[PDB]
């Protein structure tokens, strides 16, 4: 009669970490890629003998930074000439050249000069996406919702769907990341009357915030915010710059100018930054770092609150200027919703529960999959094909 259908995947095409997701049996799946990661590094990385997208490129970027792309969707769909683009230009190891007004990654690959259009390396990323849900599904994939950010415009957009397509997708529809946290926690399905509802997004690089009005399931997006300087690099580069001085102090020796020496204290940084999102206190251990000198010490909850105290009160400046462009007031907003892995910090969590007089925060989705969650509930209701009974 008729055959079954393959599910169709939701994926949050991130600028640094990309998901996927799959609602099946009444509920989401967030597919592990083969190295075991929730998350896959939005990154794509060219040799002489192969293209590695993921956890692969990540991890030979150090000794390979002119031929490892990430942060395509800070170019996806913009001119060369924007002024955007031609200040993350000074940040990035790898090349961006200009075609016809139009940016292109120049990397070294397979023993030639190779440019890419941002769309073209974000279709990489999506080949890998569809590679893991099959892995899990055990059958080929072909349809998928893919989320943007709600200030993308229409080039952005259609470069997105651009590069689903490349990839073999069927782009289902572009939805707003904001809009995909809300669906993941049924935020469209209370029924009649309006809702507002405010996304704190705090990400590796940038932090965004969206108030949105739900009523009777459509979303309107109210206002948007945010600072394009603040992120989770910012906290890691505070322990950098706390952890450098310690070695000073304690050895007499500098050791910012060893590159792999720095690298090696970031590396450790962040991950004692993960720590103390679930610990009062971590530890931080490495040998030889410099000049043969082990480095073993500790960094309390206490002390890097501190260190980044002035970045954490500055994300409740774009919520204060998101309330006055939507023209609501903080009781006003009926849910918050955490989205992204530095929302995991104790710190930021009270502050803004502080800013909402003690008000529960949704959190309860892994912040750093909620948009995956929301884009694969979205893509389950997409490809419903029911025939009214008489
Ligand atoms: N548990 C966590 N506590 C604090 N930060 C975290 C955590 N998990 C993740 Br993931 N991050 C940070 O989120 C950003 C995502 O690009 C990076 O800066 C990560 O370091
Ligand atoms: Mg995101």
């Amino acid at each position: 009669g008729s055959m079954a259908k393959a599910a169709a995947i939701g994926i949050d095409l991130g600028t640094t970490y990309s998901c996927v997701g799959v609602f099946q049996h009444g509920k989401v799946e967030i597919i592990a890629n083969d190295q075991g990661n929730r998350t896959t590094p939005s990154y794509v990385a060219f040799t002489d003998t192969e293209r590695l997208i993921g956890d692969a490129a990540k991890n030979q970027v150090a000794l390979n930074p002119q031929n490892t792309v990430f942060d395509a969707k800070r170019l996806i769909g913009r001119k060369f000439g924007d002024p955007v683009v031609q200040s993350d230009m000074k940040h990035w190891p790898f090349q961006v050249i200009n075609d016809g007004d139009k940016p292109k990654v120049q990397v070294s690959y397979k023993g030639e000069t190779k440019a890419f259009y941002p769309e073209e390396i974000s279709s990489m990323v999506l080949t890998k996406m569809k590679e893991i849900a099959e892995a899990y599904l055990g059958y080929p994939v072909t349809n998928a919702v893919i989320t943007v950010p709600a200030y993308f415009n229409d080039s952005q957009r259609q470069a997105t769907k651009d590069a689903g397509v490349i990839a073999g997708l069927n782009v289902l529809r572009i939805i707003n990341e904001p809009t995909a946290a809300a669906i993941a926690y049924g935020l469209d399905r209370t029924g009649k009357g309006e809702r507002n509802v405010l996304i704190f997004d705090l990400g590796g690089g940038t932090f965004d915030v969206s108030i949105l009005t739900i009523d009777d399931g459509i979303f309107e997006v109210k206002a948007t915010a945010g600072d394009t300087h603040l992120g989770g690099e910012d906290f890691d580069n505070r322990l950098v710059n706390h952890f450098v001085e310690e070695f000073k102090r304690k050895h007499k020796k500098d050791i910012s100018q060893n590159k792999r020496a720095v690298r090696r204290l970031r590396t450790a940084c962040e991950r004692a930054k993960r720590t103390l999102s679930s610990s009062t206190q971590a530890s931080l251990e490495i040998d030889s770092l410099f000049e043969g000198i082990d480095f073993y010490t500790s960094i309390t909850r206490a002390r890097f609150e501190e260190l980044c105290s002035d970045l954490f009160r500055s994300t409740l400046e774009p919520v204060e200027k998101a309330l006055r462009d939507a023209k609501l007031d903080k009781a006003q907003i009926h849910d918050l919703v955490l989205v992204g892995g530095s929302t995991r910090i104790p710190k930021v969590q009270k502050l803004l529960q502080d800013f909402f007089n003690g008000r529960d925060l949704n959190k309860s989705i892994n912040p750093d999959e909620a948009v995956a969650y929301g884009a694969a509930v979205q893509a389950a209701i997409l490809i419903k094909s029911t025939r009214a009974a008489a």
